């Protein structure tokens, strides 16, 4: 068997115990309100939090929708974070993951922008990377930062690393000065012991992989799909996480791997007998939420170090 | 060329222009007084520290001294460090890392046992490697401590990552709690890319090394001398720490890649456009002042997380 905290167990058990259709047997529209229903269940409330604001900015295909969390607006210039929520390119929007954010606009003490990218099946492969690059650009160029920090989580943790990417070719008006890539895909072959031993059971399934990455329809080759293949020097410095049980975890070892190979200053932590997705289900699994705050304590102090030199 | 530091140019400039044999040109004693010299006139003095405490302790062997170090002698029992200096297996003693010691235990607010384990020609591998873990093992037994935090410099570096192995596989009375090798040594080739790169002009050059481990005679293929050929899986949260103009540069690299491929959490740090040696270079490279400190400030929040439970 394979360590796993007694309440991500707990949970497991819940899941498996819900009846009626998988997300993989549904439309797109019934599989993005399934995450809602499920994180009005199962994740923490926004807390309390001096600024949310929404607005739309500019983008190449259209408005992109943006939210700002602030818990200090009264800040001087310094970095801000900029957040690519998960859901397989498919589901997942500002409610979802807004619990998150706002947490992380507390932790970090620092202005939180999150990205309403364009979705798959509707708007298919590249449409999410172009809108993350395009606000990223927008935030760097319209609001007072010294200097992005970029982070997201699954689908999101894959558009924070090709947004790095394609910036460190071509630098946005402020660098970035790190970035926080949360369980992420970083490649879309299979090959891994982690998804042999983890692909059932364990909220990430091989079933559901599979109909995220037909609805995405991902040009396999393209580094915005699968930025393992490509070289990763001069990166900013890296806080990668995984969960111990994500059938995604060995390829995001190996990112992590990649990173420190090409001499990028990188921090792995491994959330140890915990679940993909675990962001989201800080309520579901109270446990969750010592590693979101660990992670980003962490974060804190490589952005400070960052600032500081 | 590379990218180097102004200060680091600023000091191989002067050690490139010292008249007078090279350390490979000298029996055992004659470098074992150059590096004594040398840290006389480039490291800080140990500065102020409440207290140091010099004895012996019963080793495999004889009598090992060690040095303690606190800067808070009243303290509640905590993590305390093990220190194994570098050197090659061949040099280095309790004064040529003194200033570190007293600099780590004013910086991580914990006691510091600095080992003077036997060295070679005089005492061949595997007599460091055996002195290090029998003083650990006296540690955990005879000194108030709840864990224990390994750290050591080069050929140190590669004792600390030896040390923790023997503990890994055999406990001592108090968890190891964290392990920060710097600018490790994990094996005994050299086909490294970093090593034809920077095997000249950078203080530790190819026929010092050569010099060091024909004195020191480790066997290849012992888990001793070549941790890298070994499983990793188990080992405790590491910093590890590279300098940029290192030979030492790419098993450095290396490990600490493997460490995240096991699963290990993992934090490694690059001193960007410096040299290996620096921890004992603070005076004559001013900016090897905020390596220390800053590798220093992650390791005390990598102890602070694990005694956070």
């Amino acid at each position: 068997t394979h360590y796993t905290r007694p309440d991500v167990a707990a949970f497991l058990a819940f899941l498996n115990a819900q009846e009626g259709p998988k997300m993989e047997e549904m439309p797109p529209a019934g599989a993005r309100e399934m995450m809602r229903v499920m994180g009005q269940l199962a994740d923490v409330p926004r807390g309390e939090i001096a600024k949310v604001e929404d607005r739309m900015i500019p983008g190449p295909d259209g408005d992109i929708p943006i939210r700002l969390y602030d818990n200090r607006p009264d800040r001087e210039a310094g970095p801000v974070m900029v957040f690519y929520h998960g859901g397989g390119w498919v589901i997942g929007d500002l409610e979802t993951h807004d619990p998150y954010c706002a947490e992380a606009a507390r932790i970090l003490d620092m202005p939180v922008i999150a990205i309403d990218y364009r979705l798959a099946p509707e708007h298919p492969f590249p449409a999410a990377p172009i809108d993350c690059e395009a606000a990223t650009r927008w935030v760097a160029d319209n609001i007072a930062c010294t200097g992005l920090v970029l982070s997201g989580d699954s689908a999101g943790g894959n558009l924070t690393i090709v947004t790095a990417l394609a910036l460190r070719d071509e630098p946005a008006a402020k660098p970035v000065i790190a970035i926080h890539p949360i369980y992420p895909a970083v490649t879309t072959h299979n090959d891994w012991q982690s998804y042999r031993d983890f692909g059932e059971g364990h909220l990430l399934t091989e079933g559901s992989m599979t109909w995220f990455g037909n609805h995405y329809a991902a040009d396999p080759a393209d580094r915005r799909a699968a930025p393992i293949d490509f070289p990763a020097d001069g990166l900013p410095p890296t806080l990668l996480i995984t969960a111990s049980l994500d059938p995604l975890r060995d390829q995001g070892r190996a990112y992590a791997a990649k990173l420190i190979e090409a001499g990028v200053p990188t921090t792995y932590r491994e959330a140890k007998g915990t679940i993909h997705g675990y962001i989201c289900l800080a309520q579901g699994i109270p446990s969750a939420k010592d590693d979101i705050r660990g992670a980003l304590t962490v974060l804190k102090a490589i952005v400070a170090e960052a600032t500081g030199a």
